[PDB]
């Protein structure tokens, strides 16, 4: 399940394994 998730600071589409964002670094609940 590759449902990956679009981070909500810099808006760019991270995979799911990716518990934090591949450009700023911030989770996806922070
Ligand atoms: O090439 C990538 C890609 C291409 C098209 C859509 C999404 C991605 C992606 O999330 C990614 C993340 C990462 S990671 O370092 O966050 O695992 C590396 C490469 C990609
Ligand atoms: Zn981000």
């Amino acid at each position: 399940k590759f449902e990956d998730w679009l981070c909500n600071k810099c808006c760019l589409n991270n995979f799911r394994k990716r518990l934090k964002c591949f450009r700023c670094g911030a989770d996806k609940f922070d």
